[PDB]
């Protein structure tokens, strides 16, 4: 009666809504998406119809309540981000920007105005936008960004000059959600469209993880933005980090389906696969670390139920996802790594996947916070003491 | 709002009662025993008392329905391992021993009779029962073990020979369950009572893990035992494996309990300790290993709760709690280890416990199947190829 | 006195000569190899020249004595595999099978009129070469190789059928040694030669380790091969793992370069970068990481040093290699890794190098023995008991 | 011609001498060691003999030229303290406190009135002796302690009050080795002796780490110290720090045959312990655990030998030996470890000894610098930046 897909009956756990928005998804990405990942990743090509076929769907921005999204739970986010990054890591980010990172924010501190303006378009997917933090000078520290947004009580705008580097979909984007220090000494947030004079967005290039993903830098030349365009409710990091704090959720559900493809891949190998007569999996040290594979991924999975059920209670800590988004990226780095190591020479071909997944973790526990930086953000809220600097 | 005692708010999950039980045993554990550990300990001391204690709060067999037993749920028995472990594996030791490994198969495996004359009695803490499975030669595989139990036609009985080792309560023991291979194949369980001709069993020395327990062998010198006192319901390995079960899943609770003492201990050494100025909690590296102590606790807590109420459902399988002791007895490990190291010369000393937690948690890993055994035992389940033999 | 670069005075420990032909290559490999390496990597390319430039340097083969090579000793050729991996994996691969897979088993195993006909021509460089072994079906056990040689009494020569894959060189290779099972059951070594009919090498691709690097296979379409293209001296498993134990000790050598590289690199980071403040080198997490760096990275360079000394004494046994070929490239691995996440956003860049470093030690890892099967292989010396199949 | 007993042949590395006196001490070290470790462990009784018995043997600071000392090499020292450490830690602790921190610093920084009237008696081991740094509130930080000397210009004396705690032989010393800051800021050596009024040195209870060892305190209740019982070589923490150094060295090989006597206990175990029907030997886990094991251990040995030529060279410098220490006691720990739980059940009586093993490996992973303050020593030396505060 123990079922290695479900260990712990996770199932049982979700409700019939939430059920079928995964199957449901499920069915798109593994008929949709796992077809064009091999060659896009391998040529770092980004279909930009994904954003529009998942506006269809209803998948983007999926919590939020009205302006023509689906309203749906944090579980059924989470299980969304889970059957996306089975498929590859890049198109979780995409999805995850688009959601967590510009919707989210408009959402919970724009004007009306914006909301009613944006909302819609970027729901349907019309709309292909990105989140401008991260500097070549600032990544884990924010306070220390560079770009400065000078206000002209003529003309009623700020001007906005700095670089900010490192960019999900800025390559390709239309609306840029941009964070700049101001005068007052507050950091609020503008929003930018593709055309603004002054405005430029390069792609990256030499990247080897992350591939199917678009990524670049929004460069602001005395970038002229109209008063309309200042998210309103913003004025400290506390936006940014709000909006990082939804994001980082999905990262927590996400890698775990990564991981589940991972051990899947694996597991299948290992039964087909034979040496020395009989399957790999046959051999102690194969089965141990399926076990170990499994074993994380478990706990991993229902943590994050945990979490989701918190959040949509309101109860929910920025601490809280810290730990899970640590600690499933960091677990789901090994488990891609363990799998590489078990397909033997046919692991480091993209052919066979887990190479492809094992190089975009390495990105994942990266952004959003790098597995240390969230370590000492969990120490500050159990000693009470910072140890972020001297 | 986020409290660093209760991460992920397991507190909102459990029933009035189960945190009724809980609270209620702690205040035993800490104004009854953990004022006794530190001689008892070191000088390998068990008082016996202990169970009679416990027999009156109604500790012992908790999830037993009837017979003078509290009849709870599986997460209450859960709960009530995690404050005693909290304590000392020891005391946690007896308390397994007397309710999943005699009262347990007694009551699934015995007859009414049986049932009637002794369940209450060990409920009560009238009847210091144990466990005789493990042989000298037979340890991590039972189909192998060399205790003989002949039958007497004539008599109607039956003739124990053999030896069982390293067996929890046996030196001060009332109740014996034996389990030995019979004629016709099959190994049953024989109840067996101190005073019984043939029957010894001498303490063993030398102990440096679960001190404040007592453990010895059981040996049987032509021990004739009556029809009576055969556990009519078990006919093989699956009587003693299902009763190895539900004391598994009570050890998968307990040590997380002693896990979250090594870390608040740590915790607080952190704090009032103070090298090069400042607090030892000030530094990168100690705060890093409160993240990692913390961050496992909490997935193991919260899988410990799922099982439980997956079990009280009967939807509860072996290798699920094969998944969570092999799991936090591991973790639990790591964790007393480095709190040991984080008290520095402290650390050795039994005055400080760590040392002591650090010890008792090597014997708990061992027992009731090795962390390999139970990777075999996972891995069994997700290839459907044995790996245990050749 | 104390230098990070040489903890413990490596330099003292090698000969005038030895240190001349170090210096001598390292500059070649600074100056010609690193400059080409980024898009290389980035785009599969391998340069024909890179073998004629290592040709005319006497690089090529330099342990042999005789036939215009160098002669050199045992540390020597350890020392050049690891200024040669400094820069790349890839490159070090297409030495190692030119000199340890193909000059090796001709000079050892071959008649001297082979000797004479293709020592010379290899060593130049004139003649790239390759070393066919693994096949799809068979790698960590080549006792299960489907590649048969038939022999034909008439024509006094052998018809070749089987396929070889993931084979370094083939695609660009003049001379194949490759190794089939004859009707005699012994399995014997064969020169194969490029326009030989039926014999072709079709490139692999999707390749992301060791990209900067040529794979394919050598298939094998009744293939006829004379009977002076026999290696004479060669009957069983024993030639190929004759020439494995060569290039597996320069393997050792080798990655500690890689790692080298990536100290450094991450260490001037650690310098140069700076966030909240300070550079990132002044905090205890990044510090650990790079003490661990170093740790492991010494005791792995004596350790390579004492056995090419042992080698060169005729001393050297093939565990001894295992011991050392296992460790360090495990090692090499887990420092890139570290590395790659102390360079956070910037890690994930070929035009940061460590994300290449990381991706080639994947396959360096794998091939010449997997980590565990290396692992078989010292625990068969230690206990005398075979554990490789059931 | 693979030895698994020495992999890499480090027999040949040693001269006859140093081959002769490692052999000598051996046979001693098993004859009458070993034989009375069990029961002095296990009630925490330290043989006084067993200095003098050392003293025969002329083993007591073994690298001094003169004075009655056997003036032999470093690498001669090491391979002493392996043989001393492959019974116990506590021992090869004792031997090491008598060598390199009270013969050593009286030797260097002594008049030759001191040394001739010292030297003799402690090389001989009529003078049990130990050394005073450590005091409860200073630890890894020595620049925090708080025992003062106060000078008596009158009297030509000093006036000390402090208190040092977890001390090795202060119970039981005759000469004490003690440290403490002066009026004029700089930090001198003391030499003070059993029955000077005000001194005491009571025992520590309740140790569970090195047992077998005497540990206690050095409490000074305004003792008075002649002038010339002061060292007039030391004027600062480069005193006390040049003998740990030296201290350290040691210990670095010590553990080291604590290590192997695991390796070897384990090995054997392996082959005589039967389950399954076959040797526990034969299964993969445990061959790769035992591969581990002699992989660590080779690395450090043959690193070890290394440092100690570089030594006799007057070549080594302070963050070499860190480097050895750190690595070899943290290896050391995990193997005791491993052995433990592949004792089983077993392993955690000390009629088995590993337990015995990894609970002292647990206070010299710990002494004589921590794990991580040694990370941080060798960080201070790969940077140039300081990380120990803030
Ligand atoms: C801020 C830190 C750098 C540390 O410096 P500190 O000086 O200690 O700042 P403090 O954190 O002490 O104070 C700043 C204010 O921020 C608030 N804060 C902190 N954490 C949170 C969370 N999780 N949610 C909401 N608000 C938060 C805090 O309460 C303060 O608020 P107010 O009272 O309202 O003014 C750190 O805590 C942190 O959070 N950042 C680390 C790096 C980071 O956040 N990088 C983001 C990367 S973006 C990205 O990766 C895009 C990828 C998407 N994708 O999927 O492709
Ligand atoms: C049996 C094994 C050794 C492996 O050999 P295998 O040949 O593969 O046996 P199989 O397991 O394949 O078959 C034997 C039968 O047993 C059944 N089985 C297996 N696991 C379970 C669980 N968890 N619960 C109930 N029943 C179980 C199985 O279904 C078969 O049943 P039937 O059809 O009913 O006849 C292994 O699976 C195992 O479970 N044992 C490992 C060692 C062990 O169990 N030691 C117990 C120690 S007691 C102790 O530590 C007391 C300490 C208490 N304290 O807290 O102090
Ligand atoms: C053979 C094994 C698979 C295990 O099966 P077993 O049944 O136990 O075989 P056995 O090993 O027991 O017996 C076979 C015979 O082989 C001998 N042997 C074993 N090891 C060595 C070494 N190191 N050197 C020389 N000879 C050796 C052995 O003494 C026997 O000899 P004779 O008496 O002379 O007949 C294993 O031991 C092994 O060595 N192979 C594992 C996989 C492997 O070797 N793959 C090679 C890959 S090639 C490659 O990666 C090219 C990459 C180059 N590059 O840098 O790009
Ligand atoms: C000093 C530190 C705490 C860090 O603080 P810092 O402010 O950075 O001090 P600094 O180290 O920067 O400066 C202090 C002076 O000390 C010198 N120094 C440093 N390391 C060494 C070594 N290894 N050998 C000789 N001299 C050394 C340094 O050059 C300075 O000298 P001068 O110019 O001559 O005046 C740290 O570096 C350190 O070494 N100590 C850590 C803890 C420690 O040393 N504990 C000792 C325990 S004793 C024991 O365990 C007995 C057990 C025996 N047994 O086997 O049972
Ligand atoms: C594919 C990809 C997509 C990205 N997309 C976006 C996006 O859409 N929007 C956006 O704003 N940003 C984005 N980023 C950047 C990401 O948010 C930043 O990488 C991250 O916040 C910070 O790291 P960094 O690159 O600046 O490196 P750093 O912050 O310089 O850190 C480098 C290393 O130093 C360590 N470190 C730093 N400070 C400390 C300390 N105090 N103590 C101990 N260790 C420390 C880190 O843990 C890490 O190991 C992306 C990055 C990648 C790689
Ligand atoms: C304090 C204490 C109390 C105990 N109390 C009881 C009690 O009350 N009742 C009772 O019946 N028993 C009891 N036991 C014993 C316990 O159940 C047995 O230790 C355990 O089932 C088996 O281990 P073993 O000691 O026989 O060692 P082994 O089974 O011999 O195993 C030794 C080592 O070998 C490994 N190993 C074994 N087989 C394999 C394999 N096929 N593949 C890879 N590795 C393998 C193990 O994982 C372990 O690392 C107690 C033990 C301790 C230490
Ligand atoms: C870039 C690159 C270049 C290469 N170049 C060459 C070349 O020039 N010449 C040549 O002959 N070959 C070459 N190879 C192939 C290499 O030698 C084979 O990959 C290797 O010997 C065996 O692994 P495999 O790919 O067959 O996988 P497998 O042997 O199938 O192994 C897969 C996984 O199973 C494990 N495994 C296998 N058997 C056991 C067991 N009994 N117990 C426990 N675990 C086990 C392995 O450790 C590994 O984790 C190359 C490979 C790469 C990736
Ligand atoms: C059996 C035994 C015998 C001993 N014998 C002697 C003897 O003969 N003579 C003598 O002088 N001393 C002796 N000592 C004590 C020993 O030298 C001290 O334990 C050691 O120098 C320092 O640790 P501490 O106990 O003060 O703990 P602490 O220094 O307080 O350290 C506690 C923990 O905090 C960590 N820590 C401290 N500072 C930092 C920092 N800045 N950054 C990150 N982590 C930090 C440590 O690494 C450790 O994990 C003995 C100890 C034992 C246990």
């Amino acid at each position: 009666e123990f079922d290695w897909q479900d260990p712990l009956v996770l199932e049982e756990q979700l409700t019939t809504d939430e059920i079928l928005i995964r199957d449901t998804f499920r069915t798109y990405c593994q008929e949709r998406l796992m077809p064009r990942i091999l060659l896009a990743n391998r040529n770092e090509v980004f279909h930009r119809e994904i954003i529009s076929e998942m506006g269809e769907l209803g998948v983007l921005g999926p919590t939020i309540k009205g302006y023509g999204c689906a309203g749906v739970s944090s579980v059924a986010y989470g299980l969304l981000a889970r059957e996306l990054e089975r498929v590859d890591s890049g198109y979780r980010s995409a999805m995850s920007v688009q959601s967590s990172l510009v919707m989210h924010p408009i959402y919970a501190y724009g004007s009306e105005e914006q909301r009613q303006k944006y909302l819609p378009q970027l729901a349907k997917g019309e709309l292909l936008g990105c989140f401008g933090l991260t500097e070549p000078n600032s990544g884990s520290d924010p306070s220390s960004m560079e770009t400065r947004a000078h206000y002209n009580s003529s003309n009623k705008s700020y001007t906005l000059n700095g670089t900010k580097t490192w960019i999900t979909n800025s390559p390709m984007a239309d609306l840029f959600v941009v964070w700049a220090r101001c005068e007052d000494g507050c950091i609020r947030g503008f929003l930018l469209e593709k055309g603004m004079r002054g405005l430029s967005a390069p792609r990256i290039q030499g990247k080897f993880s992350l591939r199917a993903s678009a990524t670049g830098m929004i460069i602001m030349d005395g970038v002229e933005v109209p008063e309309e365009n200042v998210l309103p409710g913003a004025s400290s990091l506390g936006g940014p980090f709000g909006c990082l704090n939804n994001a980082r959720y999905g990262i927590a559900w996400g890698v775990l389906g990564a991981s589940e493809f991972c051990l899947h891949t694996a597991r299948q190998y290992a039964l087909d696969r034979m040496q020395f007569g009989v399957p790999l999996a046959r051999n102690q040290l194969i089965q141990k670390k399926l076990a170990d594979m499994l074993t994380e991924i478990t706990l991993g999975l229902h943590a994050c139920l945990q979490l989701g059920r918190l959040k949509d209670q309101d109860k929910a800590a920025p601490e809280m996802v810290s730990l899970l988004k640590r600690n499933n990226c960091g677990k789901a780095l090994d488990i891609a790594r363990q799998a590489r190591d078990m397909l033997g020479g046919n692991g480091i071909s993209d052919e066979y996947h887990v190479i492809r997944h094992a190089m975009n973790l390495e990105a994942v526990n990266t952004y959003e916070g790098t597995h240390d930086i969230h370590a000492l953000i969990l120490g500050r809220a159990i000693t009470g003491i910072q140890a972020f600097t001297a």
